[PDB]
């Protein structure tokens, strides 16, 4: 496709269409692309900065921008997300369709505060996708600059940069420098357009259900087992205390003691924190007492950690210090900002199979009891994989990420990305874009020295992404109604998920998917 | 092959996250110390604290040893303080153990 | 419809139009905050509507003339339904439809 200047190179396709076991989401946004790094690749590092062994980094920053739609609200509207959630035990991406069009390259001259923009028609913008995955993959890091949830919102394209191997503030021999001009890329003038398609690998359905049973409570409440266990090790004959070995068979009375077939999910304990400041120990323990991992000398906090239930029982006032998803709030700030300006996710429905994140996994025998030594018991705070374990993964949220690239390794384990979503060996590739450098008038005599005088310019266009989602419909024989995500019927000053008098789109709370109930 | 990236340094050095974490649990108002719950969003500045998707490889720790004899504790700990497994009453030293980087 | 006319379960649909937002030059460094700087612009075009109206002709056996809407033959400063010296189109009075007569 390509036709003159005065001819639109694409239309506005923004829609969702529901088809029984499929749903197709289509989003279009308008974007703007600045000319980054004044056309230059820059070496970047932590050198001559505040330092901190655990925060050092070596890398590079590119003149290139990139497209990102790794966020559910990029595709589903609230209403849709509701539909999805209330009626489906699962879902996953199948096909992807990406279109880029209506390219407009503007040049801006600015003379004495009086800053004027015009059309540079003959100017070109470059784009290409990393289909062979030869560029460092940044999409799976929950950065900003995705497509706005609100269709009417214009957005700025993120700048692309990457990290290689660092020995604190310094690089090593095996560190990699990638030049994006060393890729074949398609050049577009105003009349041109770029298009491209992708198919997702077979990933399991996201579990958008919650269990209506719990791992420990899986037996028949009416019947005894044919199995026995050691009930008493000391009999009560009024003789105060007197050895003995007494066994009883499993009973509905004593469910906590019946032999069972499975174990709850793995565990890496996290520090508890209360939403009401009072309950909290004084002092600054966010780093000091936070669970973290030690990779080549530097520590990193295990953030969304192993998938664990956020708070036991009623105590909805607690949460793992760094073991849940915390979302912005539009009016929220850089680094200050109180609890009133954020949204904390409650991983509640998974209590049925997963250990609670703040409490311990269980208790282990630690010595060889006998007449002369007492039986001892240790607490277990970290629990690796065990034959017989089962579990759920962290849920996904309307403002949450969708997928992440499984790292290319000799080995991995249940590669569900830890922030939640879909783990893909070959994810939707990175789409790189960039304004093409347009030199200003050169010297009237030749000069070998690098070129520095560029006509400053930027670009705008529309972008369209279309995704085909395969649904896994619900097959429930549950007699009583189910829990659904609903809006509050009652009167209100504002309508959830809308704009205010000032015209700013705002998302009230995070929304997970697990509403419907499947037995275990 | 060898990776030209490290698991903890996988993000875009130029962009913030849209994710938040609990940064301070005690605010500094000159008030010496005073409770509070303060959150900030992931920044290039604080990479060690940004939410991430993956964990490093499994671990079964081993005792360190220096190639220059001086640095080493006196005594014979090759068996005494070596990591090992207990199979039916008899111990065997976990020799090449789980795959772990040799020295930081 | 009580104001008079045709009541349609599915009336001519609403035609929505809109100028497409054209951003002014953005910062030289990325910013997540909503975009606010737009090149201001408007648009002009022609629009054409064509409608096919079905008439129901008169089948009258009335002997005497009927009442008709007529313009006043007499001299005048202005001509009904025209423009004035200043070039302003003006509609003298409202005109209904009911002039011909059918028996009950």
């Amino acid at each position: 496709g390509a036709d003159g200047v005065g001819n639109a190179s694409g239309n506005w396709h923004c829609d969702s269409t529901w088809l029984g076991d499929r749903v197709i989401t289509t989003s279009t946004r308008t974007w703007a692309l600045p000319t980054y790094n004044n056309h230059l690749y820059k070496q970047i590092s932590s050198a001559s900065t505040g330092a901190s062994n655990d925060n050092h980094y070596f890398g590079y920053s590119t003149p290139w921008g990139y497209f990102d739609f790794n966020r559910f609200h990029c595709h589903f509207s609230p209403r849709d997300w509701q539909r999805l959630i209330n009626n489906n035990w699962g879902f996953r991406p199948k096909r992807l369709n990406f279109k880029l069009f209506n390219i407009q390259v503007k040049e801006v001259t600015t003379n004495d505060g009086v800053t004027t923009i015009a059309n540079n028609l003959t100017s070109t913008v470059q784009v290409f996708s990393d289909s062979e995955y030869q560029l460092p993959y940044v999409l799976g890091s929950a950065h900003q600059g995705c497509l706005p949830p609100f269709p009417a919102d214009v957005f700025m394209i993120p700048q692309y940069g990457y990290l290689t191997l660092n020995n604190g503030s310094q690089a090593v021999g095996r560190s990699s420098f990638y030049c994006l001009e060393y890729f074949p890329s398609q050049m577009l003038r105003t009349g041109n357009n770029f298009t491209f398609s992708y198919t997702f690998e077979d990933v399991p359905f996201h579990s958008s259900y919650a269990h209506s049973q719990s791992l420990d409570r899986l037996m028949n409440p009416l019947i005894d087992q044919y199995l026995y266990y050691l009930n008493r090790t000391q009999n009560q004959s009024g003789s105060a205390q007197n050895k003995d070995l007494l066994f009883s068979r499993g009973s509905p009375a004593g469910m906590s003691v019946q032999p069972k077939n499975w174990l709850p999910g793995p565990c890496y304990r996290q520090q508890r924190v209360s939403k009401t400041k009072t309950d909290n120990n004084n002092s600054n323990f966010t780093w000091t007492g936070a669970s973290k991992y030690n990779l080549n000398g530097r520590e990193s906090i295990i953030n969304p950690g192993t998938a664990m239930a956020s708070h036991k029982d009623d105590k909805d006032k607690f949460f793992p210090m760094s073991g849940v998803m915390i979302f912005g709030k539009e009016s929220a700030g850089a680094s200050n900002t109180a609890l009133d300006n954020v949204m904390i996710t409650d991983e509640e429905e998974i209590k049925a199979t997963n250990p609670v994140a703040t409490e311990r996994f269980g208790t282990v025998a630690v010595n060889l009891q006998s007449s002369s030594t007492d039986p001892a018991t240790g607490d277990v705070h970290v629990m690796g994989a065990l034959p017989g374990m089962v579990w759920q993964d962290r849920d996904v949220y309307l403002q949450g990420p969708i997928w992440a690239k499984i790292p290319h390794t000799d080995g991995h384990f249940h590669p569900s990305p830890l922030m939640g979503g879909f783990g893909l060996k070959h994810p939707p590739p990175q789409i790189l874009i960039k304004n093409t450098p347009v030199p200003a008038n050169p010297p009237a005599e030749f000069s070998a020295t690098k070129f520095a005088s560029f006509i400053t310019q930027y670009s705008t266009g529309q972008v369209s992404v279309e995704i085909e989602w395969e649904l896994q419909k619900e097959n429930s024989k549950r007699w009583n109604p189910e829990v659904q995500y609903t809006s509050n019927y009652a009167k209100s000053a504002n309508v959830d998920f809308t704009v205010d008098n000032n015209g700013l789109y705002t998302e009230p709370r995070p929304i997970g998917t697990r509403y419907l109930t499947r037995p275990l």
